DNA sequence: CCAGAACAGAGTGTTCTG
DNA sequence: TCAGAACACTCTGTTCTG
C-alpha cells in the first residue's frame, strides 16, 4: 500500500504543495522556487529523477516539481 | 592555462594532466573513496566550471580520458 | 611547482513541532 | 493532514603545508 514520491520514486511522506511527495522533494521545491540559484542541466533536459541521482541535477528535478502541479499558492 | 576537464583556469599539471584544484582534488578523492556515481543522462554531460557538480560520473569519465592517474 | 592536508561553504535531507 | 524551522551530513573547492 506503500506511497511513492512522483518526483524521484523514494517514499512519499504526503501530499506536499499539492503533490504526493517526499519530505527531501517538499523542502528542495520550496529553496528552489524561492532560493536565487544557477541551476542548469548538463545533458538534455531529460535527467533521470531517482533516489541515488536526485542530487545530480536540480533543474530537471525542479522542472519534474513543476510540471506535477507544485505551487506555493 | 585552461583545465582539460572542465575548461576551469589550470593551476597545473597535476595526475599527468594540465588541471585546476577542485578536478585534481576529486580526482583523488574519486579514484581512491569508495563513491556511488551514477551518470543521469547519456554519458555525455557537459563538464564545465558551472555543471562540473552536477555529474560526477562524466567528471571522472573526462579524468581518465585524459590520461590522469596516481 | 606539485601532492596532500585541512578548513569552510553550498546544497541537501531528516527530525521535531503545532 | 502539512508547512516550516533548524540541525547535521555529503560533497565540493580554496587555502595552507611539506
Ligand atoms: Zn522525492
Ligand atoms: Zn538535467
Ligand atoms: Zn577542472
Ligand atoms: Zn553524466
Amino acid at each position: 500500500p506503500q506511497k511513492v514520491c512522483l518526483i524521484c520514486g523514494d517514499e512519499a511522506s504526503g501530499c506536499h504543495y499539492g503533490v504526493l511527495t517526499c519530505g527531501s522533494c517538499k523542502v528542495f521545491f520550496k529553496r528552489a522556487v524561492e532560493g536565487q540559484h544557477n541551476y542548469l542541466c548538463a545533458g538534455r533536459n531529460d535527467c533521470i529523477i531517482d533516489k541515488i541521482r536526485r542530487k545530480n541535477c536540480p533543474a530537471c528535478r525542479l522542472r519534474k516539481c513543476l510540471q506535477a502541479g507544485m505551487t506555493l499558492g
